[PDB]
Formats: C-alpha cells, structure tokens, sequence
C-alpha cells in the first residue's frame, strides 16, 4: 500500500490512456479540456511546486514542452 | 468569481472534477500527475490546432501562468 510506484512508461500510459479515454467519453470540444487545464495547473503551480522555485520549474516544463513541440513538428532534421 | 466557462460552468467543473477523480482512481504522484499532462498538453497542441500558432499560444498561456504564480507572491496593492 505503500510506495511501489518505480516510474513506468507502463504505469505512465495507463495513466495519460485514462485520462484521455475519460475525457473522450464526456467528448470535450478542446476549449472547455483546455480551460479543466488551465484550473488544474494553478491549483497544482500554486500547491505542490518549490516556493522558490516555482518561476524555474514552470518555465522548465514549458520549456521541455516547446522542444517537444520543436522536435515533434521539426522531424526531417538531416536533409530537408 | 468571475467566469470559467462561458457554455456551461458546470460542465467545465464536471470535468476538472472527473479528472481529479480519475487520477486519484490511478494513484499518481505529482510526478506522474505532471508528465501525464505535460505529453497530453503538447499532444493536444500538436494536433486539434494549427502548429505554428499553438507554439506560440503555448508560451502565452505559460507566461500567463507564471503571472498568476508571480502576483500571487507579488499580491502587493498599496495605492488602490
């Protein structure tokens, strides 16, 4: 009952899988996920996240957003 | 008070109630919580709006965030 979560891309998928299954089944039109989202992140960005640190690690976050985005869009790197 | 959802307030907070709900029916850490939504941010992004818009959206939306994180600290007002 205690901790015996290692980290898992397993255990992460099954997670990310829900969440969206769960919000395909009430079917969001993106902007009402989207604003969930945004509630959730303050209530999270103002609650579990380092006093001192929060300016750093949101911007990491994003941060590691935007090269995924980067990344994701940016795909044909050698020989365009 | 102001307004979260301009369809259905209701609606909106079903969701974010729901998503709350289903995490805790997983038991996540904030941890997994986080990289959950953080590939369901930038998947979302990638996909239901324009690419080279979102980016920038993203960024908005974040720096917004670190405003509200900001003047949360910064919730000084001596004037007015």
């Amino acid at each position: 009952m205690a901790q015996h979560s290692k980290y898992s891309d397993a255990q992460l998928s099954a997670i990310v899988n829900d969440m969206i299954a769960v919000l395909e089944k009430h079917k969001a039109p993106v902007d009402l996920s989207l604003i969930a989202l945004g509630n959730m992140a303050s209530n999270l960005l103002t609650t579990s996240v380092p006093q001192t640190q929060c300016e750093a690690l949101a911007q990491a976050f994003s941060n590691s957003l935007i090269n995924a985005v980067k990344t994701r869009l940016e795909h044909h790197h050698h020989h365009h």
